[PDB]
């Protein structure tokens, strides 16, 4: 169980996360309304959300997503896409950690991830910034599925302590380093992460604790099935540095989970 | 807003048609246990059923499907898969019509659909009577969503009258022949067709009556939107040859309404 207004707040930015994938914004101009198609989104469709700025395959990692003003929720969202080929892009993931003391002190995060991160930083960085100005009342929220969720996590222990308060919220989102990592994502300031995971869904289960991974806590878990709707009473708060119990079972992985987080999301109808 | 019952009927042939898509058919053991991926089946699993025949690629049309017996609900259940790629195969929907008068006198069919058919009937048939007479007091099923659901219709139209009643569920089902096709599948007895629709899909919306189409009556309508969970409200009775206000109105159509008959369909996670 978790509060209504904390699973509303899941289902909403599951849907933006849904959106990085489904919405038509391949060159949308900036200001078009965001939509999605086959009910991806319609929470976002709902609220009088617009783009701000659409990237595609953006830097070193083809990293692609959108910033998005929501005047309704007072957001500034920023949503990161997944691998458009989810299970190809599952068996093709190397383990390999890299340092990132410049975020953390002792901190080794996913090479990958890392990477493509630190190469649109500064752009996306700087976009985040001016839209803050623009709406000092706004939060600020990152978020993503699958990779998508990896990114986001990466950029808000990135970019948070600067004066505005990122939240992050991700889906399946991949381990993302070190022990160290997982207990400065823990504990930081400057904003909250809600890291989101769905029974079985292998994603969260890799790259393995076995390749010197861990994960921050909490965790917020979704037990109902795939295909199954959600409840604010399907939803446990996970409590520790791995935690098992939550996703991180030994029993066996599922690929499907992996697509279900409080509707249809890395992938289109 | 039908019965409790029908809805349970309903939702199980949508199950046993997505089974079509997402099972381990390929060509698995006959008395197999029917299972499929991605939850695509839970009714279907919990049934005490099993594989009786498969078939891949069989004949003209290359018609894939599986023959099962379902001792739980007491059912020899034919389904036929539809089409792996459907935007491509609606795309390259042939309209042509050929006389079908060995079905019923003045009928024409949709020339694709019934040569797939009439490719596989002798086998099929063969594998229906086989399994009538080892189980003569269960109910035969024909079923299937999108072109799966035509070859369904037509092995019904077909096979009926031969001594044992054939019901047939179909899920998003294009139109099958012409005027005196449907009249006839609104008629016959022996059998009760149950054709079901969702909001706006595409696939029963073609071949159009243009091109000297008509759907049977009656037609079940699902309003309830993609990836919403349907309840018996939101299933409406229609009546009437080619009748207008269920899926058969003057809107612009949609590939995903197609894809959500009860659950996921026509395709896989
Ligand atoms: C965009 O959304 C706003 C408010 O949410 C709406 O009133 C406006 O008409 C929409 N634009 C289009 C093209 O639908
Ligand atoms: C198939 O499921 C039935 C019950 O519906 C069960 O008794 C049987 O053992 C299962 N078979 C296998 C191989 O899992």
């Amino acid at each position: 169980e978790v509060s209504q207004d904390l699973f509303n707040q899941f289902n909403l930015f599951a849907q933006y996360s849904a959106a990085a994938y489904c919405g038509k914004n391949n060159d949308a101009p900036a200001g078009t309304n965001i939509t999605c198609t086959g009910n991806a989104c319609p929470e976002v469709e709902k609220a009088d959300a617009t783009f701000l700025y659409s990237f595609e395959d953006s830097g070193v990692g083809d990293v692609t997503g959108f910033l998005a003003l929501d005047n309704t929720n007072k957001l500034i969202v920023l949503s990161f896409r997944g691998s458009r080929s989810i299970e190809n892009w599952i068996g093709n993931l190397n383990f390999d950690l890299k340092e990132i003391n410049d975020i953390c002190s002792g901190c080794r995060g996913h090479d990958g991830f890392t990477s493509s991160w630190r190469s649109v930083a500064d752009t996306l960085r700087q976009k985040v910034e001016d839209a803050v100005r623009e709406h000092p009342d706004y939060r600020v929220v990152f978020t993503g599925h699958s990779l998508g969720g990896a990114l986001a996590t990466v950029a808000g222990a990135d970019l948070r302590g600067n004066g505005y308060d990122i939240d992050v919220f991700s889906y399946g989102a991949p381990r993302v380093g070190n022990r160290a990592f997982a207990e400065f994502l823990t504990v930081q300031t400057g904003g909250t992460l809600y890291r989101i995971t769905h029974t079985n869904d292998i994603v969260p289960r890799l790259p393995p604790r076995e390749f010197g991974y861990s994960h921050s806590s909490p965790e917020y878990w979704i037990k109902s099935g795939t295909l199954v709707p959600v409840t604010r009473n399907d939803i446990v708060k996970i409590e520790g540095i791995d935690a098992t119990g939550g996703n991180n079972q030994p029993n066996i992985p599922d690929i499907p989970a992996h697509l279900w987080y409080f509707g249809l999301i890395g992938t289109c109808l």
